[PDB]
RNA sequence: AAAAAAAAAAAAAAAAAAAAAAAAAAAAAAAAAAAAAAAAUUUUUUUUUUUUUUUUUUUUUUUUUUUUUUUUUUUUUUUUU
């Protein structure tokens, strides 16, 4: 679809809605707020699709509405911003995420403190930088099952990475 | 009472010379010191600009294999009004 952006009461009234889709729908979306998605806090969403819609910034608490939200799709869009755990502020019970095919993503070792629920997780092609830093990232994580990090030419890795993961198996 | 000549001693003061020294100031010569400015041999460290080797991400180009839709060029055996 060709949407430019939503509005504060675009999507007021589902109260039941659970699987959406939004996948080459936003064009003149760049940057995300959190005032984009307030329209779903009383859906209790459990599908999110995001891909194609040139999505390049997203603010702190951008989903944080979104707390029944479970599996949220970002790939295919032209991320270029710095993680800090924030962005994910809000996510009670989140199941995994679809973070690939982006440009630039920036990891520090509070990215991904405020949701230790994750199940799965895929960087593809994202250009990660500057993993190995002490402690890492993935500490709060324990419930990871699928861990891709493919195609993003890692810099340098230490012991500190992917230690005490019993859940992972992919 | 006073005045003078040969001849021998002693006391105050002034101007001198020589010798034995001792202090203050001034000149060098040696043995050291503390430094603010200096140069010169050796091994290392930071930063800027660039050289070589190896491993990979994005994009572009060539060749080969395979798959899906349209323009279709044809057809053999039949059907057909
Ligand atoms: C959002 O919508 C898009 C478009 O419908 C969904 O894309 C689909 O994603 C799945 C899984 O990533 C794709 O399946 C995989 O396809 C690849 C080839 O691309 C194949 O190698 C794998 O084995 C697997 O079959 C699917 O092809 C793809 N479809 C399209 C039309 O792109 C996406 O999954 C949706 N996301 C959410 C969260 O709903
Ligand atoms: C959505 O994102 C915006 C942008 O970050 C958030 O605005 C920011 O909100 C914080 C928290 O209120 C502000 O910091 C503090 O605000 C209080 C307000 O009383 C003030 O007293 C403090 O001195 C401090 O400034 C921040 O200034 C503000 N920034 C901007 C640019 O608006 C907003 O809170 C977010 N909303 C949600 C629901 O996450
Ligand atoms: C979204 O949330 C993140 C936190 O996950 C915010 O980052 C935080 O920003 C503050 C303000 O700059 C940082 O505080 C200060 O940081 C400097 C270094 O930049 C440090 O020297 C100071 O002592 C002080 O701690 C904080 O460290 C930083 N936290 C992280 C994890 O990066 C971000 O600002 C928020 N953005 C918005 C739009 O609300
Ligand atoms: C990590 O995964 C485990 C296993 O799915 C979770 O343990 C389950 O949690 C749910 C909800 O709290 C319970 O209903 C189940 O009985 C638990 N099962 C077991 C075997 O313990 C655990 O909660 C997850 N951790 C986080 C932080 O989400």
């Amino acid at each position: 679809n060709n949407i430019p952006s939503t509005k504060s009461n675009t999507f007021t009234g589902l109260v039941s809605l659970k699987y959406l889709s939004l996948s080459k729908t936003f064009t003149s979306l760049q940057t995300l707020t959190n005032e984009t998605f307030v329209s779903l806090a009383h859906s209790p969403l459990l599908t999110l699709n995001l891909t194609k819609n040139h999505i390049s910034k997203i603010a702190n608490g951008t989903f944080s509405w979104l707390g029944q939200l479970r599996i949220l799709d970002l790939g295919l869009n032209e991320i270029e911003q710095k993680l800090s755990g924030q962005e994910w502020r809000g996510l009670r019970n989140i199941f995994e995420i679809y973070l690939s095919y982006n440009k630039y993503l920036q990891l520090s070792t509070s990215s991904f403190a405020l949701v230790p629920s994750l199940q799965r997780l895929m960087l593809r092609r994202v250009a990660l930088k500057n993993v190995d830093i002490s402690p890492s990232p993935f500490r709060p994580l324990r419930n990871l099952t699928i861990l891709d990090l493919s195609n993003n030419n890692i810099a340098n890795i230490n012991e500190d990475l992917l230690e005490g993961l019993e859940n992972l198996e992919i």
